[PDB]
């Protein structure tokens, strides 16, 4: 269809949890918008000098007066962008709502035990597992440091809405994940609410947003950790990112 000039503020609001398909769908929402997308990634290959502040926001807004100086920070971190996924941004879904009255709210969503394993790999190993030491090998590689994994640690717990809460325990993060995503479902108004299940593709999403399918371009398909495995090796090998980055052309 037609060309038409789109706003550049946020337009999509994504809930979802880490592990869900939210890096293919920031990849889906640049190529439709051609503006950027927030992301984790984001914050690692970009504006690592955005985790203390979103530290910050985390550490103020468990408090009106006080609100608005948590929007107006949220305001200011999300300039530029068109819309939002993954950690630390799903758990200010509410928020952000508020903030942004015209944007549409995603949630992505998997099978429970897909997303333990694969949040195991990459995001949350077990203490006692070995390969959790080539994460923090590979992450110091990236120049992330304690910072970062607090700042990770306290969005779980936002999201999660728990004051603390025992990584190393399995059934805790399963019945967290659940009650996240049912609750999401609950809150956001089913007009303003998209659901989408990995694997579901451009159909839906484009449906949602009235915009064309992207002219023989393929729905994102990366960010696994079979792929994120390779990239701590090579990290580790190399002691580099810009002398491997090459072969990772999503980065
Ligand atoms: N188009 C797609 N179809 C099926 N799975 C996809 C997908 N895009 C991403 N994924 C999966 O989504 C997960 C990454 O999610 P996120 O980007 O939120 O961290 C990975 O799961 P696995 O680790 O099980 O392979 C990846 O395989
Ligand atoms: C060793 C190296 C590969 N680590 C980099 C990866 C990049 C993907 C990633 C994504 C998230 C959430 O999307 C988090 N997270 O919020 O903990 C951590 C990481 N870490």
């Amino acid at each position: 269809g037609a060309m038409i000039e789109s706003s550049t503020t946020i337009q999509v609001i994504s809930a979802g949890l880490p592990r869900t398909g939210t890096k293919s769908l920031k990849n889906a929402l640049e190529i439709i918008y051609h503006k950027p997308c927030y992301h984790m990634y984001e914050i690692i290959f970009n504006k690592q000098s955005d985790i203390i502040k979103w530290q910050n926001l985390i550490h103020d807004s468990h408090m009106t007066t006080k609100t608005i100086a948590i929007y107006d920070k949220l305001k200011e971190l999300l300039d530029g962008y068109i819309a939002t996924t993954d950690l630390p941004t799903c758990g200010f879904y509410k928020d952000l709502m508020n903030i942004y009255p015209n944007a549409k709210v995603l949630l992505t969503i998997r099978d429970k035990y897909d997303w333990l394993h694969s949040l195991r790999k990459v995001v949350l190993p077990k203490s006692n597992d070995p390969w959790k030491l080539k994460i923090e090998e590979g992450d110091k590689v990236l120049g992330l440091n304690s910072d970062f994994y607090k700042l990770t640690e306290d969005s779980l717990k936002f999201a999660f809405q728990k004051d603390d809460l025992n990584f190393d325990d399995d059934q805790v993060l399963l019945e967290c994940y659940d009650e996240y995503n049912r609750l999401v479902q609950e809150t956001v108004p089913s007009d303003r609410l998209l659901v989408l299940r990995l694997g579901d593709g451009w159909e839906p999403l484009c449906k949602f947003l009235n915009v064309e399918i992207p002219n023989g371009i393929d729905y994102p398909c990366v960010n696994s950790h079979h792929q994120m495995t390779q990239l701590t090796e090579q990290l580790i090998k190399y002691k580099s990112l810009d002398a491997i980055i090459h072969m990772f052309p999503d980065l």
